[PDB]
DNA sequence: ATATCTGACACGTGCCTGGAGACTAGGGAGTAATCCCCTTGGCGGTTAAAACGCGGGGGACAGCGCGTACGTGCGTTTAAGCGGTGCTAGAGCTGTCTACGACCAATTGAGCG
C-alpha cells in the first residue's frame, strides 16, 4: 500500500514525511527507499543531536 | 470485586570503546667504505690427573638427662552490632612553575703527522 502511495504522490510532486513506531522497520522502510531510489533520509533517536 | 501492580520489550540519549580514512614527516630500510673482529691456531710455565704411604677423623654404640611433647584449666582474649560523625575522594578549578620545547655556546672525537 505504500509503493502505491509512494508513486502516486511522486506523480503528483508533494513532498512526504513517514512515520512509524519500531527502528527495525525504518530499516525495512529505508531499504525500500534504498532500492526504489526514492531519496531518504532517516532521525530515529539513535541519531546524533 | 477491585485498586493497581510488575512485567514486556519497546526506542529515548548518555557514556566510552573502538575502526578506518587522508595527511605530514619521522624514521625505517637499502647500501658502500672500511675497519676492526670473532675467530683460527702454535707456544711450554703452569696445574688437572691419578697412585703409595699415611694423618685426620668418620663411624656405631650405651645411656644420662635439659628439654620436648600432650590437651585441660580458668580468666583473659577478641567477637559482635550499630549509635554518632570526621574523614575522605570526587571533582570543579584555578594559578601558576616546573619540566619540557627552541636558539646557540665549551668541550669532545677524528685525522695523521
Amino acid at each position: 500500500a505504500l509503493d502505491v502511495l509512494l508513486t502516486r504522490l511522486k506523480s503528483q510532486g508533494h513532498r512526504v514525511l513517514i512515520y512509524s513506531q519500531m527502528t527495525r522497520m525504518i530499516d525495512l522502510l529505508e531499504e525500500y527507499m534504498v532500492y526504489r531510489k526514492h531519496t531518504y533520509m532517516r532521525l530515529d533517536g539513535s541519531s546524533k543531536i
